[PDB]
């Protein structure tokens, strides 16, 4: 970037920031144990010195979008989308990425709208549509995704078509909140293929520590979905580290979460250079924060620094 | 004072950035005359020293969203939404802004989805919905808007409801591309009321200059809409100026648009302190830019600096 500032984090409140895993605002901070799952999201991954990882790209509005053109599957209301790149050029499967940037990084049924414009006359059309990212034929890395829609006839072939995500759904005849599964990665090249070029899984290692999650509630569109969505970094931090690209002077940036209403620190945390945050706590806990609170970088420390409990 | 923290613009390409007037990426740059109509958008308004204006707020995903509770209009598929604030608290109509932050700043028919969760059991529902921002009863400043939907019964009252925008429609006539009207501000308190606390209208005043517009194509959902959408500043520039808060040393920052493939400047432009851009050109022109090109601040200059023609 064009500046010449030492390392910092942005002065932004949680509510001023955006989830890096779905195009919705952040609402709250949450910490819980993670030994019972694998935490390997591919969106919202960036080192503190500005290296984008996984499927992470810069604008939050592109997260969980797809673009391309569609072909109807006869005898259904389903369509295959042959993907374009984000700027409508040809999609290139040989790029060293797990999937097109911004592709969904969790297994679930994401609902939104497919929209389309006919080039010759500028006629337009749009329908509700869902992508099941755990389906065998979800293969964005190969350039193909299938959508279930509300039409069997009202999309043209060979015309620009976009999917805009809105929320998630669940089958209400089944155990409530059984999906989405935010920590289950899709198989980006389809069932029984191996993902490539992934951002690594993350876990706290220091005793007494847990991940700190930046949490939103995904809109629900049908049934009884699990709408919790946790990201490792706000999108604005991805954007800021990309732009600043300040070298990490140690493995960990010590951050204090400041309450400007009282002038006191509420808690401190470790921002790991590979791009995730830990805190000293044991158990599930919804943090209760001043709405005008923000994070502040105070010191470079190592991974063996002992945090004050919160 | 002299020696103030240096101003800059981010190193981001047009395609890496986001429209500040609808939650979609930027696609291109455009210049044309604007003397016959008023250019007074309320989103994407910020001074170079970081003062947000109009209805402008920080995250692009919130633009053209609404949140609140809904009330069915008997005998129709229409719902009144009684607005909440962006963080689900009560909305305050006496705040010194034109309308809730991020509200639409153009007259048009915006289609998306209304989604809702019932608190007691986590049941959910989602439906297509259109808001007409030129409607007599479009009064977001007062805390009320109307949505035409695809249901007459499947929303509950007194439960959190969100509108997520997707794109625009055209109907009510056979004249193509006559709407949306991107430079017509809504009457934010309803028909025959006066708007308040507006960001000012902008115009080129220097002979031979025109505004430079940051352009996207809104998705279309029905009919033959005009999908052009021009903002005065990318959302990332709003975010960056807010965060950096570098003092303006004059009223005009000279930017050069750099082509890293050649090392040479393609064009130069004026970034006015009050937050818009002009170029020296006469006529309508779609700029042909290298996709990796970006803007670079080179100097503060005087109001009446003469730009190189482009």
């Amino acid at each position: 970037g064009p500046g010449s500032k030492p390392f910092s984090v942005p002065v932004l409140t949680v509510e001023e920031m955006t989830n890096s895993r779905f195009p919705i605002p952040l609402e709250k901070l949450f910490t819980g144990p993670s030994s019972a799952f694998v935490v390997q999201p591919q969106n919202g991954r960036c080192t503190t010195d500005g290296v984008l990882l996984g499927t992470t790209q810069l604008s939050p509005v592109n997260i969980c979008t797809f673009r391309g053109d569609v072909t109807h599957i006869t005898g259904s209301r389903n369509y295959t989308m042959n993907l374009a790149s984000q700027n409508w050029n040809n999609y290139d499967p040989t790029e060293e990425i797990p999937a097109p940037l911004g592709a969904p990084d969790f297994v679930g049924k994401i609902q939104g709208m497919l929209t389309q414009t006919t080039r010759a006359d500028g006629s337009t059309r749009g329908h509700k549509a869902t992508v099941y990212t755990g389906s065998a034929d979800f293969a964005p890395k190969l350039g193909r995704v299938q959508f279930e829609t509300d039409t069997d006839h009202d999309f043209e072939a060979n015309q620009n078509t976009k999917f805009t995500p809105v929320g998630v759904i669940q089958d209400g005849s089944t155990t409530h909140r059984n999906e989405p599964q935010q920590w289950v990665l899709p198989s980006y090249s389809g069932r029984n293929t191996h993902n490539v070029h992934l951002a690594p899984a993350v876990a706290p290692t220091f005793p007494g520590e847990q991940l700190l999650f930046f949490r939103s509630t995904m809109p629900g569109c049908s049934g009884y979905p699990n709408m919790d969505l946790d990201c490792l970094l706000p999108q604005e931090w991805v954007q800021y580290f990309y732009q600043e690209a300040a070298p990490a002077q140690s493995d960990v940036a010590l951050l204090r979460f400041v309450n400007p209403d009282t002038g006191r620190v509420l808690f401190e945390c470790k921002l790991h250079k590979s791009g995730y945050v830990t805190v000293a706590h044991t158990g599930q806990h919804d943090l209760v924060i001043p709405p005008n609170g923000y994070f502040r970088f105070d010191s470079w420390v190592n991974q063996f620094y002992t945090l004050a409990p919160m």
